[PDB]
């Protein structure tokens, strides 16, 4: 049914008005025709009836509807971009004197805005290994007010045993807020909310937009805890354009074939680079032996094309040079979940200078690949290429 | 190799500057520096320099350098949409005196160019059956100036034997231009002009846009044929906008991916319909026993999503009714090529009445699908439910 729902959330005669998909509504300016509408629309200006352009025209209210159906939330609030809604979705939820845990696996820039901004202001941040599970209740502190998960992780690909996270966790601290950054999964392949987190959040940058073209970040939130977020988000003006939004919503109806191709390439990709004499890891939660691998065959429903591996060495600059400069398919940037296949490198000081109170495991230089949707052999003869200019 | 040259087709750095897409470079002036500048541009103005906003900016030249890539051609002219691209494709090759050989199955609008604005014009226009193959030969008169082809044909999917009916014309007129409509298969799984046909015309509104909320038409031409197709549609100020160019070449990124999607559900449905008690005959290009396709099999990499069957009787306007308002996952609208599944009906005397100089050989009510992206058991409960409602 996941693809049926994909082709028809939010899509909903009052906002689309005749066409397949949602009208563009661009305003500030949101006219009431009477005193009595403008009651009414103020009234309900955080509901879904038009007031004012920061809080969204009908283009913002279709996402919505969408994004809530298909995370199975309360609200879906929206920001400039998926490091916008880490920050400000943390921020709604801490005061002075609170504490954040944040696995040590966390994207770079969510651990800088607690590390940097955070501790300025009186909240503090303490990391947890990725496959913590249970153990976490030992790190619970009685001022511990959010708990923020990232799986798979960032770069490294550590997927949780969310179900025994959330159960140590509300042992100990019931009212945490509990939170994920389900970018990863495009929210559909993990069920964050079905799994007792309270927040799922999404640079919808990433496979939503699905094209490397718009930035956009949701944050999708359960009954408990979406009127903080709507609000607090909202006084630091936090906000998408409206055609950003519909870029977002038509994403979505592509957003099933899209990730059965890039489950299936990718995979196919990290079963050879398993197989290779030059590969010392791969780090893929779809391939058997993955850290995490077997939560990820019980608590996602599928996989999408971002993974990484561990070459035989920490090639030099002049190696680096030779071997990424001279792909024929792959791009060197950052971002992914597009169309096109990327590739990243990262030597392993670089990453355990982002794994707060942890080492790595590996020496090797570490290669992150989003597949896209090329031909797959057409990729690993560029793969093959690659190895051969560092062998 | 396809999948690989959809993702990278046009995308080069002079268009792109950076990104992964083409910069959308909105402009009627196009700015010349000196003199000299504004010298070579005017030579190479249908070249690719830039001249003025009517010949196109980066994003134009972008798509057209996609379009020539993945069709096999010279020269890519676009139009405000298909049916823009037919009418004043065919308009650009033909003067007072000459005659216009076009399948009895064209596109209504397509057939109503010919005989409401060509006729007047001094531009006669004869009609064949579909299959007609090298019996097209003796149609050839001396004053045939274009053979259209419709591959497979609108509505009723009638493929073409274009071997034959390629061969036959050049044997009798060998300069003649032979231009074929070939939007079923998004001039990727039918390579026309590999097989002598001189101009491949497509609605790029349908697949290559992909989410049914743009127009374009494209011709794609051969050597032979492009300089008087540029120049003749230009005198015409044919032309589209560079944002409709960029959402074409965006949709080329996930036209393989989609295609394949629509290719295995329509098929499956297809198979389904021809089983049932209800169908009295289906018309699928991939179908065995529908008309031409021993054609699509051996000449076609593959299907689309569109296809028609014929009920076994023909409904009264009271069955009508019943049956097409109470879909829950088709849509009643025209256009096709979308990620959303659509549905519309035809009695057989309103086909008779666009197949020029013949009958029809079906009696019930003929119903015309679009299989979108859903999921496909969705859409058979979706028919199932209709065919109760008419039994
Ligand atoms: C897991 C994850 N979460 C947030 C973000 C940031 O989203 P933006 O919309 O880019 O602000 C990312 C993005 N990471 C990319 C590019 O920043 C990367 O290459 O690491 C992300 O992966
Ligand atoms: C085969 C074929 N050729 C041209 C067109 C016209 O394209 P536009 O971009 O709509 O001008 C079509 C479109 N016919 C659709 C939409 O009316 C239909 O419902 O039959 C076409 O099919
Ligand atoms: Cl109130
Ligand atoms: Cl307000
Ligand atoms: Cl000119």
């Amino acid at each position: 049914h996941l693809d049926t729902a994909l082709v028809n959330a939010g899509r909903r005669k009052k906002y689309t008005q005749g066409s397949v998909n949602s009208v563009i509504q661009r305003a500030s300016s949101l006219v009431f025709d009477t005193v009595e509408a403008k009651k009414h629309a103020t009234r309900n200006r955080a509901k879904g009836e038009l007031f004012y352009g920061r809080r969204g025209t009908l283009t913002h209210f279709s996402l919505q509807e969408a994004m809530c159906e298909l995370e199975g939330g309360a609200g879906c609030a929206l920001f400039p971009c998926g490091a916008a809604a880490v920050a400000n979705t943390i921020l709604a939820f801490v005061e002075q004197g609170d504490h954040v845990l944040m696995t040590n696996t966390a994207y770079e820039p969510s651990q800088d805005f607690c590390t940097k901004i955070l501790a300025k202001l009186g909240v503090t941040t303490g990391w947890f290994d990725p496959l913590i599970g249970a153990d976490i209740a030992n790190l619970i502190q009685p001022n511990t007010k959010v708990v923020f998960l990232e799986s798979p992780g960032s770069i490294t690909m550590e997927v949780h045993d969310v179900p025994a996270i959330v159960a140590a966790v509300r042992r100990v601290a019931p009212e945490a807020i509990i939170m994920i950054d389900n970018t990863w999964a495009a929210g559909v392949l993990f069920k964050a909310l079905d799994f007792g987190i309270d927040i799922s959040i999404q640079a919808a940058t990433k496979y939503l937009i699905g094209h490397s073209d718009g930035m956009i970040g949701t944050a999708v939130a359960n009954a408990r805890c979406w009127e903080q977020l709507c609000e607090n988000a909202y006084l630091m003006g936090q906000m998408i354009d409206a055609d950003t939004a519909y870029m977002t919503s038509r994403g979505l109806r592509t957003l099933g074939v899209r990730l059965r191709q890039h489950h299936e390439s990718s995979l196919r990709v990290a079963e050879w680079l398993a197989q290779h004499p030059q590969v010392a890891r791969v780090n893929h939660p779809a391939l058997p032996g993955s850290k995490g691998h077997e939560f990820w065959k019980r608590d996602f429903s599928g996989s999408s094309g971002l993974f990484s591996f561990v070459l035989n060495k920490r090639l030099t600059d002049a190696e680096l040079a030779a071997y990424l400069d001279n792909f024929s398919l792959f791009s060197m940037a950052y971002s992914w979940g597009g169309f096109e296949s990327l590739i990243l490198a990262n030597q392993p000081e670089h990453i355990a200078a982002i794994r707060p109170e942890a080492e790595v495991d590996f020496s090797g230089t570490l290669i992150r690949l989003h597949i896209g949707l090329e031909n797959v052999d057409d990729l690993l003869a560029d793969l093959a290429a690659g190895f051969a200019r560092i062998v």
